[PDB]
């Protein structure tokens, strides 16, 4: 019994009497008649609370039923368009015809979404409990996807122009085709913004967890308005887009901002925490007890300064949580014996002369420390170790110098934070102990795939002829001499004191006039400078080389 017309009639005439509310049930069979008498394409019937559906005619281009409380849905015509079944509550979704261009269900029940034909050129879905999308035509220019929790989103047409997801709990994004102007994401948890097309007008994305600006935001129009407000953002990269955004000339597209943690914290002197515990959890196992004595101390506080300032690009947690270099270390300072004097005083020229910039401290840290392992004698003739070391440290070295070359390209980024992608990925090229060895997409901005392995090669040359002279004047090799070889390190002086008595003034003029830059009173410092460092190379290499050397037979 395929439909005939009055078979139609008989059972809709059913469906208003039995089952009728105080009203409304009748006078949609009102409206299925002038919607058959009258062959009038579309029928809304929305506004009359209706348990339940009948069979539809087969001319129909357009439905709108909504609005109401209906718990499932009846059999479709191919021949529909536009279907609106927006706010009675749907917990089933019935098969969708061909040609249906214009297509909504919203706040309605469903976790389960079927197949979207290929001319569907619209789907909204407002408020619901879908978890996941099906495949989308390509023919399709608007996602309303917002206010339901989702993980995954799916692919995006080639020529989809609106996307709008608030409210999901989706972890990162795809990236967008070319035709995508407008973006919207809220109360959702986001990764990173994945490269916005030049198209768009306004991305908004107030998911307060991104850690950093992609930067490529910058090529977008000048009334373009996107949205990073309650994201946690480096101090270091509000800082600067705020330095940025006020500006003779103009700051970029319009963008949105925070403030985050409270009152200005890369400008000079804001706060100062104490006995900050990354430790093993907030498990303290005994701790801010045992550094709590410290709190009371001079040289504490300019500590405390660049404990919070390293803190803010790794208190992401990001890569390792805790223990990545963290606990093993101020477990060190615990037992002193100098060594916190010895980090306490260094901790304070991070804000002294080099003025404010970082990473260069990191790395002393660690070598005051085998400067203070190699002193309190744990190198006894065993050099081995401190080779590996040293060589790594060099490595280590080397990076940072890069890190600082690309970061002062790059206005979003803390020194650190490319430094410490750097030292993740080329954990494997170069070897690396210090590694943390693994987290691959925290590797930020710059980075190139390239320089990563135009890095890679750097240090790979560097080490070459220069690494034999950097040892010799290395810190901790030093500590180890002076044990170990007390006389010929005592020799090395004995001549250091001979060259600054005999040639040195002679070797500065020397040097000055081949500068051209005799006048300066400020070139003829740095000419001693330069020969006072030179021969002090020169010394200590002899007196390395020495130290470390093969030639037997005679």
């Amino acid at each position: 019994t395929s439909r005939a017309y009055e078979n139609y009639l008989t059972h809709w005439t059913e469906w208003k009497n039995n089952r009728i509310q105080e009203e409304q049930r009748d006078i949609a069979f009102q409206r299925l008649v002038s919607c058959l008498q009258n062959q009038e394409t579309n029928l809304d019937l929305s506004e009359l609370g209706l348990t339940t559906l009948p069979e539809i005619p087969p001319g129909i281009k357009s439905i709108n039923i909504s609005k109401n409380n209906l718990s499932l849905i009846s059999p479709l015509p191919a021949s529909l368009t536009q279907l609106n079944v927006s706010y009675n509550r749907l917990i089933e979704l019935p098969a969708l015809p061909q040609g249906l261009k214009l297509l909504n269900a919203s706040h309605n029940q469903l976790i389960t979404l079927p197949t979207l034909p290929i001319s569907l050129k619209e789907l909204h879905v407002s408020n619901n409990q879908l978890c996941s999308l099906p495949v989308l035509p390509e023919l399709l220019e608007t996602l309303d996807v917002s206010c339901n929790g989702l993980a995954v989103l799916p692919p995006l047409p080639f020529s989809l122009q609106e996307i709008s997801a608030i409210g999901n709990l989706l972890s990162e994004l795809p990236p967008l085709p070319h035709n995508i102007h407008s973006i919207w994401a809220i109360d959702n948890m986001l990764t990173d913004i994945p490269y916005l097309p030049e198209n768009l007008r306004n991305g908004y994305f107030d998911i307060n967890q991104i850690s950093h600006i992609p930067e490529s935001i910058l090529n977008l129009r000048n009334e373009c308005s996107i949205d990073i407000s309650d994201n946690p953002l480096s101090s270091h990269a509000l800082q600067s887009l705020q330095r940025l955004t006020s500006s003779p000339d103009y700051h970029g597209p319009q963008i949105y901002f925070s403030m985050s943690d409270g009152q200005q914290n890369t400008l000079h002197r804001p706060l100062a925490d104490a006995v900050t515990a990354w430790f093993p959890e907030n498990k303290q196992s005994d701790v801010s007890q045992i550094w709590h004595a410290f709190e009371h101390e001079e040289h504490a506080n300019t500590f405390s300064a660049f404990l919070d300032r390293l803190s803010d690009t790794v208190s992401a947690r990001n890569t390792s949580g805790f223990r990545e270099q963290v606990a093993a270390w101020l477990e060190k300072l615990s037992a002193s014996a100098e060594l916190r004097q010895q980090s306490f005083a260094v901790a304070a020229d991070a804000t002294e002369s080099c003025e404010d910039r970082v990473a260069l401290t990191w790395n002393n840290l660690r070598k005051t420390l085998l400067v203070h392992q190699a002193s309190e004698g744990l190198f006894d003739n065993d050099t081995g170790a401190l080779l590996s070391l040293g060589r790594e440290m060099f490595r280590l070295e080397i990076l940072e110098d890069i890190a600082r070359d690309k970061v002062r390209t790059l206005h979003f980024v803390d020194e650190i934070e490319v430094y410490l992608a750097f030292q993740t990925m080329l954990a494997e090229k170069l070897q690396l102990s210090t590694a943390v060895k693994e987290m691959r997409f925290y590797g930020v901005s710059g980075v190139t795939a390239n320089d990563l392995r135009t890095a890679e090669a750097m240090v790979r040359s560097r080490e070459e002829n220069e690494f034999t002279d950097w040892f010799s004047l290395w810190g901790p090799w030093h500590a180890v001499l002076k044990r170990t070889e007390a006389d010929r390190w005592a020799q090395a002086e004995e001549q250091k004191y001979e060259m600054l008595e005999n040639e040195y003034p002679q070797r500065v003029a020397d040097r000055l006039k081949a500068s051209g830059l005799s006048g300066d009173a400020d070139a003829e410092r740095e000419a001693g400078a330069q020969v006072m460092r030179e021969t002090e190379q020169q010394i200590y290499r002899q007196l390395t080389d020495e130290v470390l050397a093969l030639r037997l037979p005679e």
